[PDB]
C-alpha cells in the first residue's frame, strides 16, 4: 500500500558566539571573515577576538586571474 507523505522544514538553527569569556546573549549574528566563526557585534571584528587568521595562508602567490573595475567620473 502506497499513500504517500510530505512535510516542511521550519526550525531556527540557532547560532552563537564561539566566543567563551563572551558569553553574550540577544546579539546580531556576524559571520567572522577569518575562521568563519559567528560572533557577536562586538566580536564581530578579528583583532576583537585576535583571530587565528590561519585559513588565510599567508601573503602567497596564487594563479594569473582576471578582474574588472573603473572609476565613476572625473572632475
Ligand atoms: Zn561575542
Ligand atoms: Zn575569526
Amino acid at each position: 500500500g502506497s499513500s504517500g507523505s510530505s512535510g516542511m522544514a521550519e526550525l531556527d538553527i540557532g547560532q552563537h558566539c564561539q566566543v567563551q569569556h563572551c558569553r553574550q546573549r540577544d546579539f546580531l549574528p556576524f559571520v567572522c571573515d577569518g575562521c568563519s566563526g559567528i560572533f557577536c557585534l562586538e566580536h564581530r571584528s578579528k583583532d576583537s577576538h585576535g583571530c587565528s587568521e590561519v585559513n588565510v595562508v599567508k601573503e602567497r602567490p596564487k594563479t594569473d586571474e582576471h578582474k574588472s573595475y573603473s572609476g565613476p567620473s572625473s572632475g
